[PDB]
C-alpha cells in the first residue's frame, strides 16, 4: 500500500476490505449540516508534561513519538469518556499548496493535516484499543501558508536526519502545545485510521482554526522520500486519503 497509481487509496480495498465500511475517514466537513450539540463538553488538552522521545520515517510519513508509559500527554473532555494518551502525532502534506488535508471543509482542502494520535487508557495498551469502537481519538489540525510557525521549525531541522525510509533520531523536549491554535472550536464524529489497517476505531476531533506555516517550513516536508536508502528516489508527498461517504453518520459542532 502507498500513494501511487498503482498501490494507491484505490487498491486498499483489496487487501484491506474495511476500506469500504459504514465509518472510514477522512470526510468532507459540511458546515451547514453539521448539528450544534450544546451537550458537547470543551476539550481538555494537557501535555504540559510531555515526553517527545523520538522521530522516524516509517515511508508513508514522519511519526514523533511519545512516552505513554504514564500519564503525562492527556486529552479528555469534548465527547470523549475517559482519559487518552498521546502516543505520537504525524502529518499528511501535498505535492502543491492547494492540497494535502485529509479532511476538507465546505469542499475545501489545506496544504497539511496533523494528527495527534491517542488511545483510551481503560484498555491498557495501543494495540488492544484498536480493538474498540471508542479505542482512539485523533486530533486534527489544518495548515495554512502564511508566517511561519516558530513550535515547529525543531521539526523542520530534523527532517534532514530521517530522509530516507527506516531512519529515526532522538527528539526530545519537544513541546507539542506550539502546535495547537489558538481557539479549541471543534467538529467531532466517529471514524476510522485513514492508512492501513483503516480500524474504524476513532474518535474524530477536527478543530475548526487553522494553525499557519510558511511556505519554507512546508518545502522541507516536501523533501522527504517514501524510498529506503538506496533506491530510487521517490519524494514523500501527497500522503493523504480522499473524503470517503458520510454514510448517515451526523457531524456535531461544540459551536
Ligand atoms: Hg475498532
Ligand atoms: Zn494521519
Amino acid at each position: 500500500w502507498g500513494y501511487g497509481k498503482h498501490n494507491g487509496p484505490e487498491h486498499w480495498h483489496k487487501d484491506f476490505p474495511i476500506a469500504k465500511g459504514e465509518r472510514q475517514s477522512p470526510v468532507d466537513i459540511d458546515t451547514h449540516t453539521a448539528k450544534y450539540d450544546p451537550s458537547l463538553k470543551p476539550l481538555s488538552v494537557s501535555y504540559d508534561q510531555a515526553t517527545s522521545l523520538r522521530i522516524l520515517n516509517n515511508g508513508h510519513a514522519f511519526n514523533v513519538e511519545f512516552d505513554d508509559s504514564q500519564d503525562k500527554a492527556v486529552l479528555k473532555g469534548g465527547p470523549l469518556d475517559g482519559t487518552y494518551r498521546l502516543i505520537q502525532f504525524h502529518f499528511h502534506w501535498g505535492s502543491l499548496d492547494g492540497q494535502g488535508s485529509e479532511h476538507t471543509v465546505d469542499k475545501k482542502k489545506y496544504a497539511a493535516e496533523l494528527h495527534l494520535v491517542h488511545w483510551n487508557t481503560k484498555y491498557g495498551d495501543f494495540g488492544k484499543a484498536v480493538q474498540q469502537p471508542d479505542g482512539l481519538a485523533f486530533l486534527g489540525i489544518f495548515l495554512k501558508v502564511g508566517s511561519a510557525k516558530p513550535g515547529l521549525q525543531k521539526v523542520v531541522d530534523v527532517l534532514d536526519s530521517i530522509k530516507t525510509k527506516g531512519k529515526s533520531a532522538d527528539f526530545t523536549n519537544f513541546d507539542p502545545r506550539g502546535l495547537l491554535p489558538e481557539s479549541l472550536d471543534y467538529w467531532t464524529y466517529p471514524g476510522s485510521l485513514t492508512t492501513p489497517p483503516l480500524l474504524e476505531c476513532v474518535t474524530w476531533i477536527v478543530l475548526k482554526e487553522p494553525i499557519s506555516v510558511s511556505s519554507e517550513q512546508v518545502l522541507k516536508f516536501r523533501k522527504l522520500n517514501f524510498n529506503g536508502e538506496g533506491e530510487p528516489e521517490e519524494l514523500m508527498v501527497d500522503n493523504w486519503r480522499p473524503a470517503q461517504p458520510l454514510k448517515n453518520r451526523q457531524i456535531k459542532a461544540s459551536f
